[PDB]
Protein backbone atom coordinates (compact mmCIF):
# COMPACT_ATOMS: atom_id res chain seq x y z
CA UNK A 1 0.00 0.00 0.00
CA UNK A 2 3.01 2.41 -0.77
CA UNK A 3 3.00 2.77 -4.38
CA UNK A 4 5.88 4.81 -6.12
CA UNK A 5 7.30 5.86 -9.49
CA UNK A 6 6.62 7.28 -12.58
CA UNK A 7 2.40 6.90 -13.33
CA UNK A 8 1.20 10.01 -14.55
CA UNK A 9 -0.74 11.68 -17.31
CA UNK A 10 0.72 11.58 -20.62
CA UNK A 11 0.67 12.24 -24.36
CA UNK A 12 2.61 10.45 -26.94
CA UNK A 13 3.02 11.15 -30.65
CA UNK A 14 1.42 8.08 -32.24
CA UNK A 15 3.91 4.98 -32.97
CA UNK A 16 5.78 5.73 -30.35
CA UNK A 17 6.63 4.40 -27.08
CA UNK A 18 5.35 4.66 -23.23
CA UNK A 19 7.43 3.20 -20.61
CA UNK A 20 5.86 3.31 -17.46
CA UNK A 21 6.56 1.45 -13.69
CA UNK A 22 4.94 1.54 -10.04
CA UNK A 23 6.67 0.20 -7.45
CA UNK A 24 4.62 -1.46 -3.98
CA UNK A 25 5.64 -1.43 -0.44
CA UNK A 26 2.54 -7.37 -2.76
CA UNK A 27 1.42 -8.18 -6.44
CA UNK A 28 1.31 -5.68 -8.81
CA UNK A 29 -2.23 -5.53 -11.27
CA UNK A 30 -2.52 -3.07 -14.36
CA UNK A 31 -6.25 -1.71 -15.86
CA UNK A 32 -7.43 -0.15 -18.82
CA UNK A 33 -10.63 1.80 -17.98
CA UNK A 34 -11.14 0.03 -14.99
CA UNK A 35 -10.30 -3.53 -16.87
CA UNK A 36 -7.76 -6.02 -16.70
CA UNK A 37 -4.90 -5.16 -19.18
CA UNK A 38 -4.99 -7.20 -22.45
CA UNK A 39 -1.37 -7.84 -23.02
CA UNK A 40 -0.77 -8.21 -27.06
CA UNK A 41 2.40 -7.77 -29.28
CA UNK A 42 2.74 -4.20 -28.14
CA UNK A 43 2.27 -4.43 -24.26
CA UNK A 44 4.77 -6.09 -22.37
CA UNK A 45 4.97 -6.14 -18.54
CA UNK A 46 8.22 -6.58 -16.95
CA UNK A 47 10.16 -7.42 -13.25
CA UNK A 48 6.57 -8.83 -11.52
CA UNK A 49 4.54 -6.53 -13.87
CA UNK A 50 6.32 -3.50 -12.38
CA UNK A 51 7.55 -2.19 -15.72
CA UNK A 52 4.86 -0.85 -18.31
CA UNK A 53 5.68 -0.93 -21.68
CA UNK A 54 3.92 -0.07 -25.02
CA UNK A 55 5.52 0.11 -28.36
CA UNK A 56 4.27 1.80 -31.65
CA UNK A 57 1.26 3.48 -29.36
CA UNK A 58 -1.81 3.92 -31.73
CA UNK A 59 -5.66 5.38 -30.90
CA UNK A 60 -6.95 2.28 -29.05
CA UNK A 61 -4.07 2.82 -26.15
CA UNK A 62 -5.45 5.79 -25.08
CA UNK A 63 -7.41 5.94 -21.95
CA UNK A 64 -6.64 5.11 -18.31
CA UNK A 65 -4.45 3.05 -16.59
CA UNK A 66 -4.28 2.16 -13.43
CA UNK A 67 -1.81 0.09 -11.22
CA UNK A 68 -3.17 -1.48 -8.34
CA UNK A 69 -1.39 -3.21 -5.43
CA UNK A 70 -3.70 -5.41 -2.99
CA UNK A 71 -4.99 -1.61 -1.16
CA UNK A 72 -3.17 1.14 -3.21
CA UNK A 73 -3.48 3.09 -6.61
CA UNK A 74 -2.48 5.43 -9.02
CA UNK A 75 -4.31 6.23 -11.93
CA UNK A 76 -2.88 8.27 -15.15
CA UNK A 77 -4.75 8.68 -18.38
CA UNK A 78 -2.76 8.37 -21.92
CA UNK A 79 -3.40 10.27 -24.56
CA UNK A 80 -2.04 9.70 -28.16
CA UNK A 81 -1.72 13.26 -30.04
CA UNK A 82 -1.14 13.04 -34.37
CA UNK B 1 30.67 -15.41 -43.39
CA UNK B 2 29.00 -18.53 -41.49
CA UNK B 3 25.27 -17.39 -40.68
CA UNK B 4 22.60 -19.45 -39.06
CA UNK B 5 19.43 -19.23 -37.50
CA UNK B 6 15.64 -19.00 -38.18
CA UNK B 7 15.38 -16.11 -41.06
CA UNK B 8 12.88 -17.47 -43.39
CA UNK B 9 10.02 -16.00 -45.05
CA UNK B 10 7.04 -15.81 -43.14
CA UNK B 11 3.61 -14.63 -42.93
CA UNK B 12 2.22 -12.55 -40.00
CA UNK B 13 -1.44 -11.11 -38.42
CA UNK B 14 -1.28 -7.92 -38.78
CA UNK B 15 -0.76 -6.54 -35.11
CA UNK B 16 1.31 -9.54 -34.09
CA UNK B 17 5.32 -10.18 -33.41
CA UNK B 18 7.54 -11.57 -35.40
CA UNK B 19 10.93 -13.07 -33.87
CA UNK B 20 14.12 -13.76 -36.13
CA UNK B 21 17.78 -14.02 -35.65
CA UNK B 22 20.88 -14.58 -37.63
CA UNK B 23 24.15 -15.41 -35.80
CA UNK B 24 27.42 -15.22 -37.65
CA UNK B 25 30.94 -17.01 -36.87
CA UNK B 26 31.90 -10.57 -37.03
CA UNK B 27 29.42 -7.93 -36.46
CA UNK B 28 25.74 -8.84 -38.34
CA UNK B 29 23.58 -5.62 -39.41
CA UNK B 30 20.13 -5.82 -40.49
CA UNK B 31 18.27 -4.32 -44.04
CA UNK B 32 15.14 -3.59 -45.37
CA UNK B 33 14.47 -3.65 -49.15
CA UNK B 34 18.16 -3.65 -49.54
CA UNK B 35 18.17 -0.16 -47.40
CA UNK B 36 19.27 -0.07 -43.27
CA UNK B 37 16.64 -1.03 -40.94
CA UNK B 38 15.00 1.93 -39.53
CA UNK B 39 15.09 1.47 -35.94
CA UNK B 40 11.67 2.67 -34.81
CA UNK B 41 9.47 1.46 -31.24
CA UNK B 42 8.45 -1.63 -32.52
CA UNK B 43 11.45 -2.61 -34.12
CA UNK B 44 14.23 -3.59 -31.58
CA UNK B 45 17.59 -5.10 -31.96
CA UNK B 46 19.28 -7.38 -29.20
CA UNK B 47 22.71 -9.45 -28.66
CA UNK B 48 24.81 -8.00 -30.53
CA UNK B 49 22.11 -7.08 -33.28
CA UNK B 50 21.72 -10.69 -34.13
CA UNK B 51 17.96 -10.59 -32.65
CA UNK B 52 15.57 -9.14 -34.39
CA UNK B 53 11.78 -7.96 -32.90
CA UNK B 54 8.79 -6.31 -34.89
CA UNK B 55 5.89 -5.73 -32.09
CA UNK B 56 2.41 -4.69 -33.50
CA UNK B 57 3.42 -5.55 -37.13
CA UNK B 58 1.36 -3.21 -40.04
CA UNK B 59 1.39 -3.08 -43.32
CA UNK B 60 4.73 -0.84 -44.08
CA UNK B 61 6.84 -3.63 -42.67
CA UNK B 62 5.76 -6.09 -45.83
CA UNK B 63 9.27 -6.53 -47.05
CA UNK B 64 13.00 -8.18 -48.25
CA UNK B 65 14.68 -8.46 -44.76
CA UNK B 66 18.66 -9.16 -44.93
CA UNK B 67 21.05 -10.20 -42.24
CA UNK B 68 24.48 -9.71 -43.01
CA UNK B 69 27.61 -10.57 -41.79
CA UNK B 70 30.54 -8.57 -43.53
CA UNK B 71 30.51 -11.10 -46.32
CA UNK B 72 27.58 -13.75 -45.73
CA UNK B 73 23.92 -12.96 -46.18
CA UNK B 74 20.52 -14.07 -45.78
CA UNK B 75 17.17 -12.81 -47.32
CA UNK B 76 13.75 -13.30 -46.47
CA UNK B 77 10.74 -12.02 -47.32
CA UNK B 78 7.85 -10.59 -44.50
CA UNK B 79 4.06 -10.22 -45.68
CA UNK B 80 1.54 -9.04 -43.54
CA UNK B 81 -1.61 -10.69 -43.53
CA UNK B 82 -5.29 -9.48 -42.40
Amino acid sequence: PTITGNLENQTTSIGESIEVSCTASPQIMWFKDNETLVEDSGIVLKDGNRNLTIRRVRKEDEGLYTCQACCAKVEAFFIIEG
